[PDB]
């Protein structure tokens, strides 16, 4: 599924991301925009044996299990396929786990690069929430 920004914002808000651990909703929408262009099926296969999965491009070394990645920790306790669902449950819960394990949003390279320090509220402006 390719989300729209306001639809994704509403879904992320229902799943508890607005101001989760100090990150207002627009941060999460912006991260998704630049990680995956809102595409729940986005899949980036890296040369280190890992892959980045789903709307938030969560990586298979630490976070999800794909059975092909060296050093796997599976800290979200999920198969990486769950991160390719059209429903954002697993991706949101794993994103929460990333932050609960002491990572900032700086875990997401696209957030660091396209979203940190910008007017991220623009990503939710004009959305029904």
């Amino acid at each position: 599924k390719v989300f729209g920004r306001c639809e994704l914002a509403a879904a992320m808000k229902r799943h508890g991301l607005d101001n989760y651990r100090g990150y207002s909703l627009g941060n999460w929408v912006c991260a998704a925009k630049f990680e995956s262009n809102f595409n729940t099926q986005a899949t980036n296969r890296n040369t280190d044996g890992s892959t980045d999965y789903g709307i938030l491009q969560i990586n298979s070394r630490w976070w999800c299990n794909d059975g092909r990645t060296p050093g796997s920790r599976n800290l979200c306790n999920i198969p990486c396929s769950a991160l390719l669902s059209s429903d954002i449950t697993a991706s949101v819960n794993c994103a929460k786990k990333i932050v609960s394990d002491g990572n900032g949003m700086n875990a997401w390279v696209a957030w660091r690069n396209r979203c940190k320090g910008t007017d991220v509220q623009a990503w939710i402006r004009g959305c029904r929430l």
